[PDB]
This record gives C-alpha cells, structure tokens and sequence, in this order.
C-alpha cells in the first residue's frame, strides 16, 4: 500500500505535543505504548488515547505507524470506527497518533462485567433496573457494528480480525471498531487457504454476534482449536445458541456462518436487517406511548 507515502494535511491533524497532559497506559505493543491523555483544543479539554512510537524503533516499525494514521485518514469519518483526532509528528518528539476515548473499554470485557445486570426488557418502575443491559442494548451494538463494518467495505477495506476484543464502548452506547494489532473468528476458506475477503469478516462478525449475545463469552466452549475443530466446521457443525440470544438473532448468526462465502449476507444487508429488528425491539412496548 505504501500509505505512509500520502500527503499530510498538517494544519487539519497537527497536534501540538504541549498541549497534552500523559497519563495511566492503556496497552503496549511491538510499536510502543497507548496511553490516555487529556488534549486541550484538539477540537476546551477531551479525554484521549494516544499510540505513541517507542524510542529506538526500527525503520519498519516507524513506517508502520505512519502507516497506519495516512490509512486511518484516507478511511474518514464514521461514528462507528475509532475516531482519529490528531497526531504528532512534527521534530521534537515522538510520533503520536491521537484517538478519541471510549471509557467504557472493550466490549468482551464489559459486557462479560454485566451478567447480573441483564434483563430482557425493563418494565415500570425502571429504576429497578438502573443502568442495565437489554436485548436493546446488545441488538443495537450488533446494528452499530455492522454499520461500521458497511462503511469501511464501501471503503475498500477488509478487517481481518473482526471481534468483540476490537469493539470499544463509549458514552450514550456508542461502539467503535478498531484494530489494535484469530482461529475461533475465521471463516473455513481463511484458516484452509489463507483467504480474506468482506465475506470472512461477516463470518467474525457472525462470532462477534455470539459474543454480544452470551454477553462476553469465549467462542466454542469446551472445544479446543485443533484439526479436528477444522475438520467439524468444514463439516457444518457451529456453536448453539448463546444465553440472551433470540431466535432472530440466533439464526442471524447462523446466515453468517454459511459454508459458502457468497451465500453470507453482505452488511448492507445485516444493516438493514439489524436495524428492522431494533425498530421492532425499541417500539414494542406501548407503555409510555397511551
Ligand atoms: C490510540 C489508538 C490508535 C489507533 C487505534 C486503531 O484502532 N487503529 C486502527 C488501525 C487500522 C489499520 C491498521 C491496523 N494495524 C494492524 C494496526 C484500522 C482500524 C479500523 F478501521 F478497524 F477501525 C483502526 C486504536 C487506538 N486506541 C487504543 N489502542 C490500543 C489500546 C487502547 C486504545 C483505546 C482505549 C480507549 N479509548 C480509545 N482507544
């Protein structure tokens, strides 16, 4: 791709690194660390999280970065994909890619933090049900998802690792795909031959479902990923149904397992399927609607 090659609008991204305060890590990998931060006037002050490239890093390593941020700026704006900010990379300092925040972490981790606070649906007095989770909550990060998912094909793009581990919370139940740098999340065609394509990240995002629905929950329980895994999924053997599943969502999951990738449903078409299913979900009770 050579992404690190495209122009750089530096009066749209440049962020100067003074005019942010560093604080606790929020991960680290072969490139450096991520870490949180609050920028003031990257926009007042916001909450940030920052990848920032290590000290001593290889020519490779540092391409890689540069990379990635020209990647996420050709990509553009949606609210489903981890909104990039600004970055540093001007003399000085180290180059810095600059993302918005999403307090509530990853979505494996918080959802699999709410099990016992989970109901199908509230019924009046609500307050006993306080900042719970519903199936509106899971069918609506679900449609999110796929509406991330849909814009970054109509760009071009193909995932490749597509799972509830890469899905950040924030504010209002707004989700945000990312790519932090995977057998149980691919397709037969991808652990057989090495394939890739939009339809084998439907097939994650098919896991991914199952994710959401047994609210965090490790894909193929009691099952270890072997030749023999491989051998039953070629077969057509798939995981049962999750524990908050419905039956629509069930079989959802299921179209998304299609042995065939051409078979799968495209994400425009879980768009508008997943959304179809939350209008239903949020409008079905009449309560406050006499
Ligand atoms: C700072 C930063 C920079 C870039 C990204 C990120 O997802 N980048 C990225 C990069 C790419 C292309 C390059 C992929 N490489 C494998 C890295 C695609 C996406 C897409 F489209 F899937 F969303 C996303 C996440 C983050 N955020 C982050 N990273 C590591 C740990 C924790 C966070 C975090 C915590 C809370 N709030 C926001 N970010």
């Amino acid at each position: 791709e050579h992404a690190e090659r495209l122009p750089y609008d530096a009066s749209k991204w440049e962020f100067p690194r003074d005019r942010l305060k560093l604080g606790k890590p929020l991960g680290r990998g072969a490139f450096g660390q991520v870490i949180e931060a609050d920028a003031f006037g990257i926009d007042t002050c916001r909450t940030v999280a920052v990848k920032m490239l290590k000290e001593g890093a290889t020519h490779s390593e540092h391409r890689a970065l540069m990379s990635e941020l020209k990647i996420l700026i050709h990509i553009g704006h949606h609210l489903n994909v981890v909104n990039l900010l600004g970055a540093c990379t001007k003399p000085g300092g180290p180059l810095m890619v600059i993302t918005e925040f999403c307090k509530f972490g990853n979505l494996s981790t918080y959802l699999r933090s709410k099990r016992n606070e989970f109901v199908p649906y509230k019924v009046a007095p609500e307050d006993l049900y306080k900042d719970f989770l519903t199936l509106e909550h899971l069918i609506c990060y679900s449609f999110q998802v796929a509406k991330g998912m849909e814009f970054l094909a109509s760009r071009k793009c193909i995932h490749r690792d597509l799972a509830a581990r890469n899905i950040l919370l924030s504010e209002k139940n707004v989700v945000k795909i990312c790519d932090f740098g995977p057998l149980k999340w691919m397709a037969p065609e991808t652990i057989f031959d090495r394939v890739y394509t939009i339809q084998s990240d439907v097939w994650s995002f098919g896991v991914l479902l199952w994710e959401i629905f047994s609210l965090g929950a490790s894909p193929y329980p009691g099952v270890k990923i072997d030749e023999e895994f491989c051998r039953r999924l070629k077969e057509g053997t798939r995981m049962r149904a999750p524990d908050y599943t419905t039956p629509e969502m069930y079989q959802t999951m299921l179209d998304c397992w299609h042995g065939e990738p051409s078979q799968r449903p495209t994400f425009s078409e879980l768009v508008e399927h997943l959304g179809n299913l939350l209008q239903a979900n949020a409008q079905q009770d009449r309560h406050h609607h006499h």
